[PDB]
């Protein structure tokens, strides 16, 4: 992840503008949106929350949590930690990054810093639900002047994103405010 | 430096109990008697700082400012980011790394953070001297609890290698309450 450090601007865009900014949710966004294209239900929300946060969760299989054989990590933090973007460039960029992986029965949590785990990816828990929940804290240190999530943008852009994705439930939701949006097309 | 980033306790020592931020000072040290060894005056200076940053300096040759033709960045550079554990680990878990290089007639300057260049190595001016001076804030994400440097925890050590190294002359100062000792066998 050194390079995308050393460079933050070539990977991302603009750091300064706001548009590098956004680009971090729309890059969660179209994993999410992979990730809801192989179930049958598919539904993604995004959630701008109160400390400027985003997360985006989706009820699909879940990212591979099983150890990878030569990187001697968790798949998911192979993911996570190794050069669209990649959400590898959202997590080095990322002050904070939260992790939740339901998957195989099992409740799978991960917290990361500037893209450096914390601890490995661990089994907190039991669900009967599958997904993936990835919420990140944009580096201040990083993005500059505007530091804050515009909901228009967001709203906008996920208009748009669900015509293409026929079948997928995308959810926005604004916990600043309380705005809500369900963008929802079932076409073909 | 990921690696290093990821396990810090496992390269340079206990982060907790301020072993570890002991050992930042002296893998620096060590590369400040290599390279005050192949010089003339042979002089290190270790100086703890006001804002808790330790700096040291040699007058030596200078380390290597030249593009590595592997890397495609300074010599430089390529020392203090990749992989006694290495100055890379302490550029890494410092949360600032200045570097101040004096050779072949030019001062250059570099600025690290958490181990990321700021920028490359830069030519700042002109200077007769010659050597090299690292000062590293460590990263109070890392370092918790003993924060602060033991002035008598790098005495201690300082002495030992002056013995070592008879032919350097090792000088100690803590700027926040005037201390000072100088170590030459
Ligand atoms: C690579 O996968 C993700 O980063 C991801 C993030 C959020 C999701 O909801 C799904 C996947
Ligand atoms: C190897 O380069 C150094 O890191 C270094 C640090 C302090 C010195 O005084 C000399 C070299
Ligand atoms: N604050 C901060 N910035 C960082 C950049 C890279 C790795 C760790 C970091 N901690």
């Amino acid at each position: 992840l050194d390079a995308v450090r050393k460079r933050p601007g070539m990977y991302i865009g603009d750091t300064d503008d706001g548009t590098g900014l956004h680009h971090m949710v729309f890059e969660v966004v179209d994993n999410a949106i992979d990730e809801a294209l192989a179930g049958h239900c598919k539904e993604i929300i995004v959630t701008i929350h109160a400390d400027n946060s985003v997360s985006v969760q989706d009820d699909g299989r879940g990212i591979p949590t099983g150890i990878h054989p030569e990187e001697g990590v968790s798949a998911a933090e192979v993911i996570m930690t190794v050069l669209g973007v990649g959400v590898s460039v959202v997590n080095a960029l990322s002050q904070k990054l939260e992790l939740v992986i339901q998957r195989e029965g099992k409740i799978h949590r991960q917290i990361y810093e500037h893209g450096v785990p914390q601890a490995p990816l661990a089994v907190t828990g039991e669900t009967e639900k599958t997904g993936t929940m990835v919420r990140f804290w944009p580096s201040l240190e990083t993005f500059t002047n505007v530091t804050e999530f515009e909901y228009e943008i967001l709203a906008k852009r996920l208009r748009e994103l669900s015509f293409l994705n026929s079948g997928v439930s995308i959810r926005l939701r604004d916990k600043r405010d309380g705005k809500e949006d369900h963008f929802h097309y079932e076409g073909g």
